This record gives structure tokens, sequence and C-alpha cells, in this order.
């Protein structure tokens, strides 16, 4: 006899496991159980995906129920589920998706500047360099402080946090709620410091004492800057580390990538679509009985969406494993999600791992791993694949 199969099923962000086309194939919706304990359906093809992921019935909001079958357990207070809902009900959304596109004045030669920086750093050091700790968390560290308006100095330590704040865990996690608390005051602080001017924090700073919001909670507003540096940084940070994987892994790619940088859009888009960096499928729970392929869902279940599923799809991206520059459907995949919630820093998503691969090819033309591959730590129980060091020679 044999167990319920388990989710998650390998915390290796460097490749896809069998099982997944296997279960894609022959049950695209099919049950598993989560690190909880809890029974959920996962759902693993392109098409289910997205019929789950464009009807709200699938609701984000109610997986922090109280009782609800559960993927982990919260990091954040129950409310925070519904960051972006909440932020939608106060009237911020235009505001904060405003202040977080990459096109504000300056901020991409910032970026460009801040890589360059980094990259002379480790040139100077000599190999090896690693290409995470050394390079992409401190790049997302920096431009997330940039566009919230805080001051760079403050960046690593709220950059701490976040190994504990996207735990992807049984249950819940002290640590999470002490960081979380200090965190948040510090944001407090941040909405009465006369200096913040620029950025997020200086939006919500003068929005906060704009008479039209002056119904909506302190709370929230040093909320938003919390969620959005953590969900910022880790997505950022984790994104560019494990496409800088996929990049030196495929040296033709890489060449080609450097000798025609125009090219370097269309290479991370399919980056985006190859990348493994979400540990886990992202949770909605049913709000009523709907029917999913073979299964019909019953209100209450919890459903996991499998971006990998989706995004390895052979119906969709055929030659799925492949990277092809010249796709008819290059931005379809779910890498950002899709509907209600899709990703509001899709963008500054984009220009963050575009600028960096960018400065990287330049400073770096000959990078390659310094370990053999297998050699790689990868993070467990977290919300992310990452490698713990990406030694890098070059
Ligand atoms: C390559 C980088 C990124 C990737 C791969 C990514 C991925 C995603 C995905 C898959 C979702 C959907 C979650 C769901 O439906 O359950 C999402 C939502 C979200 N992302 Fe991103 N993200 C990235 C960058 C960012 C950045 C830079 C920010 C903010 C500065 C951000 C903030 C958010 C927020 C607040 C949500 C929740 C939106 C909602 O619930 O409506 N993300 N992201
Ligand atoms: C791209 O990753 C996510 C992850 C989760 C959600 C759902 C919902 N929306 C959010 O805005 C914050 C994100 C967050 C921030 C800080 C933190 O310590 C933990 C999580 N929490 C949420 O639960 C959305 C996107």
């Amino acid at each position: 006899a044999t167990v319920l199969l388990e989710v998650p099923f390998s915390a290796r962000g460097d490749r896809i496991p069998d099982a997944v086309a296997e279960l894609r194939t022959r049950e695209p919706i099919r049950k598993v159980r989560t690190i909880t304990g809890a029974e959920a359906w996962l759902v693993s093809s392109y098409a289910l995906c997205t019929q789950v992921l464009e009807d709200r019935r699938f609701s984000m909001k109610e997986t922090a129920a109280a009782g609800a079958p559960r993927l982990n357990a919260l990091t954040v207070p129950p409310e925070v589920v519904n960051n972006m809902g909440n932020i939608a009900d106060a009237g911020l959304r235009k505001a904060v998706m405003k202040a977080i596109t990459p096109k504000a004045p300056g901020l991409e030669q910032f970026l460009r500047d801040t890589a360059n920086s980094l990259l002379d750093n480790l040139i100077t050091e000599g190999a090896p360099a690693d290409l995470r700790n050394d390079f992409a968390d401190p790049l997302a560290t920096a431009l997330h402080c940039k566009v919230l308006g805080i001051p760079q100095e403050d960046g690593p330590k709220l950059f701490r946090s976040l190994s504990i704040a996207f735990m992807s865990s049984a249950d819940p996690i002290p640590a999470a709620k002490i960081n979380w608390d200090r965190d948040i005051e510090y944001m407090a602080g941040i909405l009465e410091n006369p200096n913040i001017t620029t950025g997020l924090m200086g939006e919500l700073s003068r929005l906060r004492k704009d008479p039209a919001y002056s119904h909506v909670s302190d709370e929230l507003f040093a909320t938003i800057g919390v969620t959005f540096f953590g969900a910022g940084v880790i997505s950022t940070g984790s994104f560019l580390t494990t496409a800088l994987i996929s990049l030196i892994q495929r040296p033709q790619l890489r060449n080609l990538l450097h000798e025609k940088p125009e090219l370097i859009p269309a290479g991370v888009e399919e980056l985006l679509r190859i990348n493994l960096s979400f540990a886990d499928g992202l949770p909605r729970l049913a709000t009523a009985d709907i029917q999913v392929g073979d299964v019909l869902v019953r209100k209450g279940e919890l459903v996991l969406v499998l971006l990998e599923g989706a995004n390895f799809d052979p119906e969709h991206f055929p030659n799925p494993g492949s990277i092809e520059l010249d796709r008819p459907n290059p931005t379809s995949h779910l890498a950002f999600g899709r509907g209600q919630h899709f990703c509001p820093g899709s963008a500054l998503g984009r220009r963050h791992a575009q600028i960096g691969i960018e400065a990287l090819l330049k400073k770096m033309p000959g990078v390659d791993l310094a370990v053999p591959i297998d050699q790689l730590v990868w993070r467990t129980r977290f919300q992310r694949r990452i490698p713990e060091r990406l030694p890098v020679l070059w």
C-alpha cells in the first residue's frame, strides 16, 4: 500500500520532474496531500489551470478561512491574504500600480548602475562569485528600496525577514510574526518620516493625509509597504537567480543573447515561461461546486494551480522544454498568474531580469557555474525554489 501522492514533488529548480508530464497526460486534475496533511486538487494542464485562475469562485481570500484545508500555514494576518482586494477597496489600486512600473524617470538607469556596480565588485574580488547572495538578491533589494522611496541602507534587514516570511510550513512560524510586526512598525515610521517623499511610500504618505483617503487605515498603508517589498523582492530575486541558472546551462543561448542583446526581452519571456521559482501550486478555495475536467470540485475544497504544469504543457507550448524566441504565443504563460490576481508588478519583474541579464552578459560574457550543477543546495519548505548559493566563474 502507498499513501496519497504528496506535494510538492521536488524543491529542485533546475529541472522539471517527469511526474508532471505523466500527471498532466493521465490526470490533469488529481487529488494530492499537502504538507499540512490536507487533501487538495492539483491542476496541471494549461486549459484547466487557466479555467481555475479565471473563475473567481475559486477564491484566494477564502483560503485564509478558519478550518479550511490548507496548503501551508499563514505567515501573515489572514486579512492580508486579501491584500490586493483591500488595496482596491481603499481606492489605492491605480496609485500603487503606477508607483511600481519600471517607467519612472531614472529607474531603469538606477537598475543598470546598480547591476554594473554589483558585478564590478564581484570581478574585483575574483571568482568564485555567488550570483544569488551577491548579485540577484541585492539587485532586487536595491530596486525595491528605490521603488518604495525608502533608504537603501534599510534594505538588507528588511530582506532578511524573507527567508522566514516566505516559508511554506505545516505549522505557524513564531519568527514570521516577530519580523512582520517589526517590519510593519518600520513602514508605519516611514509614513511619518518627512524625508520619505518619493516612490510608493512617498505617494502613500501624501494620500494618507488627503481627505479623500481619511478613512483608509494606517494598518493598510504600512501593510502595502511590507507586502510589496516582500513579494517583489522574493519574486524578482528568486526568478532572476533561477533564470541565470537556466541561461548558464545553455551556452548557445547565452552567447546569442550576448551577441544580440535586443533579443533579451524575448529570452527573458521564455525564461519566465520555463521558470520553476514557484515551489507550490497557487492556492484557491472553491466557494461553489465547480466542474474542472473530470472532477466536480466541492465547495470548501482546496485547489492548487501548478504553474509549471501549465507552462510546460505541450498542447499549448510545443516542445515545452525548449527555449524558442519565436513562439507565436510568447507571453501567454502563467508565470505572472492570470485573471483577478494577475501580478501587478509584471513589468517591473521583466525589467529587473532583463537589465540584470544584460549587465551580466556584458560584464561576464564567459559566465559559467563554478561547481557541478547537482552541488547547488535547493531551499526546502519554502514558497520559492532557489539555490542557497549560486557559485560562478567567468
Ligand atoms: C519575475 C518576478 C515576479 C513573478 C514571477 C511574480 C509572480 C506572481 C504570480 C504568479 C502571482 C499570482 C499569485 C496568485 O494568483 O495566487 C503574483 C501576484 C502578485 N505579485 Fe508578483 N511576481 C513577480 C514580481 C512582483 C513584483 C516586482 C511585485 C511588487 C513590487 C509583485 C507583487 C505581487 C502582488 C501584490 C501580487 C498579488 C496580486 C493580487 O492578489 O491581485 N510581484 N505574482
Ligand atoms: C507573488 O507572491 C504572492 C504570495 C501571496 C499572495 C496572496 C496575498 N497577497 C499579498 O500581497 C501578500 C504577499 C506577501 C507579502 C509579504 C509576506 O511576508 C508574505 C506574502 N500576501 C498574501 O497572502 C500574492 C502574491
